[PDB]
């Protein structure tokens, strides 16, 4: 018997990154995986990947679910991504024909975390086994599954709220400044989805993380004793999750530009697919590379969409001063392959935003990183991999998006980044139990093995 | 469910690609596969090629097959993977305990069109429905099968079944020098294709006429075993040549390859390559003379050297030549006849001048003359008898080149080919229902 599990994917590369490496590994372990996908997909980046991944794996079988015609006039969000999220939930019980029509009979209902809440009915109605899948890290969940017990403490997210713990089972607290800036506006689009997940998560027969035990002390076998205690669902880390082999064409201009380097000499900069550095903020991180006297990778963004980014970064820096950046290191405005870039010789460290991915992507490959957060989870992130000792996250940068940092300071944490050994040397160790965790008797391998053999 | 399937393999990158491409296939198609090898393998071309299926497909399992040690004094043929073919033949007791090992309970066995006669019995014993994967066409299928009852019974025609007769001129030379290991074996196999449930042909409906579906019931009525078409059998996943064949105009090149195993004689070598430069046509030449050591230079000069890289791209190399012909570059295709070659051209559609050298390649060209898709000089004989001058070659190569019907028939044919393997597809189908029957 080869198991048959579906999953319900969302919009955005965070979230649908995952997913499908999840799905490559699924099938990759002698399961049937097929994929409930809709279109038309909000970035281009998403339909490229669904695409290379059905290319690959001809044996997954794709189901569009056709969304009900959508009102943006009743969300409270100008954010793509987050509403398309909605657009889903809204037309969610339209997934029992779909389902229904599927054959072979499911095994498993895997579903993302931003549609937990909306579609978990649903499997019960077909008394389908449900699984989220969490595409950040366990703190993160466990402050997301303990924020409605939260708001529904308080009177109101008022003045009286400061800078003071929230209370976490079995984690270390977390501070109102790590907390993601939009969960103080509830009634935010974002923030009621996140209660009502948060709240659903204990619905699901189990949830999936990528992650991997010996990446977070060794708390996570006794969170799992203590939630079976409780009669909670329990955390499988089944992490890291591996990147699909189409992820890499070794003929990318980038990559060809990066040979020429010397090693663990080049700085990569990044801050994922779906947001935007500020333009002043663009203009001093130019001004940082340059300063750090570092060899650097660039990876700019002016607008969250792919699609909508026509203006050229000669709008924006203009003229000479993108010449000048040119002439000290690689800058590109466009969608590379940075797990590829990440397992260069030449990168000797990352300027991340802290995303779970590319993070994970960091621990994966080795590489040191300097933590800059922007928004949402990226906070919290951060201090896991400043605790792995992987990387560091420079506190006095506080949040991104609501901060602006000078080239100067950029440049000096650069430099920062580059001097630290004990990075380096952690970076190795990390690296080699990342690999022993997927490893047969791994921590990942018995979960994942366990899972399969449940659905049997 | 996911079905088990094993494929036994033999020396020879001529079998083995049909081999690790099925394995993909079958993987593609929901089942579970598990390979059996032998080492060490006669070329590094096979190793290398496993070594990056079981990369790509975690989820194939590879089972080392030990041999009987044996004694290369019978040895009736001095060609090593014919060789290895009598190595794994004669150590076939052995199979047994193997395939009795592997779990999940196997639920088919893929057998290479070698080893038949001797591995279609080890099936029988343990209840384990047997399949032949023949890498040659279905003529030469039919032929092979045909053979035995002829020899039991000049340049002449051969009794086939389901098909028009074949000139013993066009029959595989080995065939007529009895009591070579060759012609043993496959005589001995022949006879016991018929053992086997089903044969697993590369090839699709369109590519020979509609008489496949036909001879399948002829077939059915003698008590024969069913021929099961599930090609074309596609490349799977796993620079310089194609970084140069991007700075060249669209169908203005001839590619030439003669096959893995094959080389030709340095006289011959030369006088192609004079054909190549006469020819006034860009092309790319890969050059055989695993043991190749000696560079091209030594063989055809440094002088010499120097005059064709001019006009073209030579290379002594493994190339990727299904990379090669799906480039929009390459115009034409000069082969040696072989199945795969063939059936890559068929599939990126390619126009083709073929050059039967030995073996099958006779039947194989008559299959693609009379596809419409290549052109085949029949003046020629067999390469490895005769030699052909410069002149002959460049005009009949600018003849291939200026040849537009089989620019149209390499479209047409290309969509058949794709229809084929699609939903709903001829080809398709049988797959399905060989699956679906594993059950
Ligand atoms: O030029 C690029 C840009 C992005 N990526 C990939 O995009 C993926 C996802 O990036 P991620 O690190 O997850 O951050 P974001 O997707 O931009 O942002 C949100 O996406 C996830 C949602 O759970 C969270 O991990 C993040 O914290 C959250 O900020 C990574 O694997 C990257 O490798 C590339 O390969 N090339
Ligand atoms: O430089 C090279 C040479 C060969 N191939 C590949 O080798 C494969 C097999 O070659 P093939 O066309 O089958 O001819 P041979 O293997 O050299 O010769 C024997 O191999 C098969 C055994 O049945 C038959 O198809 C042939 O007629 C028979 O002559 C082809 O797919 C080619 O793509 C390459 O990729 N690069």
């Amino acid at each position: 018997s080869c198991p048959h599990v579906a999953l319900l994917l969302s919009s955005g590369m965070g979230h649908l990154t995952p997913c499908l490496r999840f799905a490559a590994t699924l099938v990759q372990h002698h399961c049937r995986v097929t994929i409930i996908t809709n279109y038309p997909t909000v970035s281009v980046a998403e339909s490229r990947a669904i695409s290379l991944l059905l290319s690959d794996f001809p044996q997954i079988t794709e189901k569009q679910f056709h969304l009900l015609p959508f009102d943006p006039s009743t969300a409270n969000t100008t954010d793509p991504f987050f509403l398309r999220w909605e657009a889903i939930r809204r037309s969610a019980h339209l997934l029992n024909p779909l389902l229904s029509s599927i054959s072979p009979p499911l095994s498993a209902l895997v579903i993302d975390s931003s549609l937990v809440s909306s579609f978990v009915p649903v499997a019960a109605n077909l008394d389908l086994p449900s699984y989220v899948l969490f595409t950040s890290s366990t703190r993160m969940c466990s402050l997301e599954e303990t924020f409605p017990a939260f708001v529904a403490s308080k009177t109101n997210f008022d003045s009286i709220q400061l800078d003071d713990v929230i209370e976490i089972p079995g984690f270390s607290p977390v501070p109102v400044s790590s907390v993601p800036p939009v969960f103080l506006n509830l009634n935010h689009l974002f923030t009621t989805m996140l209660i009502q997940n948060g709240q659903s998560f204990r619905k699901a027969n189990g949830i999936l993380i990528n992650t991997f035990e010996a990446l977070e002390g060794g708390i996570l076998p006794g969170i799992n004793d203590k939630r079976a205690a409780d009669g909670l669902p329990p955390y499988c880390s089944v992490g890291p999750l591996l990147p699909c082999k189409f992820e890499k064409t070794e003929c990318s201009a980038p990559v060809k530009w990066l040979d020429d380097q010397p090693e663990g000499s080049v700085v990569y900069v990044s801050f994922g697919s779906r947001f935007a550095l500020s333009s002043e903020q663009i203009k001093e991180l130019g001004d940082g590379l340059i300063r750090s006297g570092c060899r650097f990778l660039w990876v700019v963004k002016c607008k969250k969409v792919d699609q909508e980014d026509e203006e050229s970064l000669d709008e924006l820096l203009g003229r000479d001063v993108l010449e000048k950046i040119k002439k000290y290191g690689f800058v590109i405005k466009n969608w590379v392959n940075q797990q590829e870039i990440l397992d260069h010789r030449a990168v000797g460290g990352f300027v991340t935003h802290g995303g779970w991915n590319s993070s994970m992507e960091a621990v994966w490959h080795g590489v040191p990183m300097l933590v800059w957060p922007q928004f949402g989870d990226q906070k919290i992130n951060a201090e896991v991999i400043e605790r792995s000792g992987l990387g560091m996250w420079v506190k006095r940068w506080g949040w991104g998006t609501q901060q602006l940092v000078k080239g100067e300071e950029i440049g000096e944490r650069i430099k920062d980044l580059m001097g630290n050994n004990p990075l380096r040397v952690r970076a190795k160790t990390l690296r080699e139990e990342a690999r022993k965790a997927i490893e047969v008797g791994g921590s990942s391998e018995k979960t994942l093995k366990e899972l399969i053999e449940n659905w049997k």
